DNA sequence: GTTGGATGGTAG
DNA sequence: CTAACGCTACCATCCAACC
């Protein structure tokens, strides 16, 4: 079938924009304060005007006020960019029922039934790009091909404000020439250990062979390089379920001291238990990000859903598995509820 | 020798 | 305080329970 991908452009930074349009066209961040210090924590992401300059997601709010000190500094604002999403992800539902919404600003329409060939699927795609930059502002980049990496690749390729339409002889040409670390899927820690093997693209996937490559990257990774590869992969549009809901929260000071990191346990299961909505999870775990940013995590899974109170106090005995059990101070503590009914 | 649980790594 | 927030899917690993 055809699969389109959408993708939208500088999210949090263009949202705004559309919020604040005295911003478009000189550079945005949008930052995670930590509250350590003055102007302590990460950037969120930044528009295409502040990326040029390395002003990226991740990078201190200190590295990126150095590079661009009279960029616009903006503080996250979730709830904000979730709304948007939201509406645009129901404005994509009336385009393909087939939806499947892959993270906060992506989604993956599968219009085979509404589409005769790429070329009406390219103009719908246009239509989509129209209807959302009408009725949001928010400019996106439309992927589309035979299935959801491929369609992926394609909005990667295009973006920002791009379309892409990767046709089943586009498709081959990739498969070839693609570099394997723009393959979804193909991080830092997978390329580096695919290039050890000489695979720079998917087509020295089918040179080597499966034994070594699972002996690389595990079982997973090495049948998904493959059937993209070999063109099979099929992997249809599926209605997400969150799985897990989570808040993790960063304090003032790393600490080893029960009582200074519980008010930051709490506040994250507060936080959790509200965005859970209606969900009862039967699993909980306490994160904790350490002094040199190891992430660690305790959790207990119940014979039957936790009510708040009980996470409370389990959070608390997890939190204490987590001090006994791990030297280190911690920097940045957490919960995550899985196993909902 | 699968399925579930706890814990950690990877990636987007 | 001294740079590194936030989220969630999926997978890997280990091991204990177990049909
Ligand atoms: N707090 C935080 N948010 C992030 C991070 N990475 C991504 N996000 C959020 C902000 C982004 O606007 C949003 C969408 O992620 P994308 O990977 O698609 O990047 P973005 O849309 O900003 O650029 P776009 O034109 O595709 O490239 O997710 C991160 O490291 N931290
Ligand atoms: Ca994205
Ligand atoms: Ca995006
Ligand atoms: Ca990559």
């Amino acid at each position: 079938g055809i699969v389109l991908f959408v993708d939208f452009d500088y999210f949090y930074a263009q949202v705004e924009e559309v919020l604040n349009p005295s911003l478009k066209g000189k550079p945005v961040v949008v930052c995670v304060f930590s509250g350590r210090f003055e102007d302590s924590g990460a950037v969120a992401t930044a528009n295409y005007e502040a990326r040029k300059f390395g002003v990226k997601a991740g990078i201190p709010i200190v590295e990126a006020k150095k590079i661009l000190p009279n960029a616009v500094y903006l503080p996250m604002r979730k709830e904000v960019y979730q709304q948007v999403s939201s509406r645009i992800m129901n404005l994509l539902r009336e385009y393909s029922e087939k939806i499947e919404i892959a993270s906060i600003d992506e989604a993956y329409l599968d219009i085979s039934d509404k589409v005769r060939d790429y070329r009406e699927a390219y103009n719908l795609g246009l239509e989509i790009k129209n209807k959302i930059l009408e009725k949001e502002k928010i400019t996106v980049t439309v992927g589309i091909s035979k299935n959801k990496v491929f369609a992926k690749i394609a909005a990667d390729m295009a973006k920002p404000n791009g379309i892409k339409v990767i046709d089943d002889e586009e498709v081959k040409r990739l498969i070839r020439e693609l570099d394997i670390a723009d393959v979804p899927g193909i991080g830092n820690i997978t390329a580096e250990k695919l290039k050890k093997l000489g695979i720079n693209k998917l087509v020295d996937t089918l040179s080597i062979e499966f034994d070594k490559l699972k002996g690389m990257i595990g079982e997973a990774k090495a049948k998904y390089l493959i059937s993209l590869a070999r063109d099979e992969y099929n992997e249809p549009i599926r209605t997400r379920v969150r799985k897990s809901i989570g808040r993790i929260v960063t304090m003032k000071r790393n600490s080893r001291n029960l009582e200074e990191i519980k008010p930051y346990l709490f506040r994250a299961i507060e936080e959790s238990y509200y965005k859970l909505d209606k969900r009862i999870p039967k699993a909980i775990h306490v994160v904790a990000v350490t002094e040199d940013l190891d992430i660690v995590s305790r959790g207990r899974t119940f014979p039957h859903g936790i009510s708040k109170e009980t996470a409370y106090s389990e959070s608390v005995k997890l939190l204490q598995k987590i001090l006994e059990e791990d030297e280190r101070k911690i920097r940045r503590i957490g919960v995550r509820f899985s196993k909902f009914i």
